[PDB]
């Protein structure tokens, strides 16, 4: 089990990451940034891919068939993903024509310095870590590349000291909150896209430098809804083989809510786990929900 983290993960900068991205790190280091890039950033499992389609479709003014020309990790490239020759973020932004949105779960420290340089836009998504967790520890069971994650409280434990991909959520999410007071940086949070969409979709459009219309607002609305996410194979992963994300165990558009920690903490785990985020979170102005 420490043997299996062992095979699998290994720090960069300070950062538990996956083997094969740490492997070409040096490309990712290296990256070269372009001014019109626009960088969508996320601790795991935050709900990444609902704001990537989002954005998506304010870029294509709402036009959902060009939304569609490609599956959504084609359209939206994850910067520092690397499968040896299989997949390749750098190498898919290096050939892309701009603009350019860029998916990545970096926290601010390890973003290539070329996107700090040439001020890129950037929007941040967080949610609530007890639901992050939940959606992590299904992401260990479904996905390849991942350790046997246990028990959910044995995974739990692993996720409160920051011993899972991309480290420390409270780290992240805190080093994100700092960056979200540049004018540059968008900060969102998921609870606020499932309470008020419109009213999120709409501070994405002003974000972005777009006009906001009924009829653009009301189609991102349906279409980047759960239900329709779901049933739609350019976003819900299903053209990826079993053998690399088995959907059959748990598919990538699981539930979709807030509040599925309430499904999975037992009452003595959420006492730990309250007790531990206090202290890990006390000195932030950063506020959550729970639901
Ligand atoms: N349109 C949408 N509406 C609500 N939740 C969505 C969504 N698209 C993806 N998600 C949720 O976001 C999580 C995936 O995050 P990411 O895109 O960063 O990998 C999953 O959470 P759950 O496992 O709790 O259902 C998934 O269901
Ligand atoms: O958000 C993600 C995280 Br975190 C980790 C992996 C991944 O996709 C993959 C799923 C299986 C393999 Br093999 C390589 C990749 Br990248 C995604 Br989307
Ligand atoms: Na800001």
């Amino acid at each position: 089990s420490e043997l299996d983290y062992y095979e699998k993960f290994e720090e960069v900068h300070g950062i538990l990451m996956y083997k094969d991205f740490v492997k070409y790190w040096d490309n990712v280091e290296a990256f070269q940034a372009r001014p019109d890039d626009l960088v969508i950033a996320t601790y795991p499992k935050s709900g990444t891919t609902w704001v990537s389609e989002i954005v998506y479709m304010i870029y294509k003014e709402g036009d959902v068939e060009k939304c569609k020309e490609d599956v959504i990790f084609n359209r939206i490239p994850f910067l520092e993903c690397r499968k040896e020759n299989l997949m390749n973020g750098v190498k898919q932004l290096d050939e892309m024509n701009s603009p350019r949105i860029v998916k990545t779960h970096l926290p601010p420290e390890l973003l290539p310095a070329s996107f700090w340089e040439k001020d890129c836009k950037i929007i941040y998504l967080c949610r609530n870590a007890k639901d992050v967790a939940v959606s992590f520890y299904y992401f260990f069971l479904m996905v390849a590349g991942h350790p046997n994650p246990g028990s959910f409280p044995e995974f739990v434990e692993k996720f409160m000291q920051g011993q899972v991909p991309y480290g420390s959520w409270y780290k992240h999410v805190k080093s994100w909150w700092e960056k979200g007071k540049s004018p540059r940086v968008l900060f969102l949070f998921y609870e606020d896209l499932k309470e008020d969409i419109r009213k999120e979709v709409i501070k994405l459009i002003h974000f972005l430098e777009r006009k906001p219309s009924e009829e653009l607002v009301d189609r991102i609305i349906h279409h980047t809804s759960f239900q329709e996410m779901k049933n739609n194979p350019s976003t819900n992963y299903t053209t990826l083989p079993d053998e690399i994300m088995n959907q059959k165990l748990s598919p990538f558009m699981r539930k979709g809510i807030t509040g599925d920690w309430k499904n999975h903490f037992t009452e003595a785990l959420n006492e730990k786990f309250d007790k531990h985020y206090e202290q890990q979170m006390k000195e932030s102005t950063l506020k959550f929900r729970t639901e």
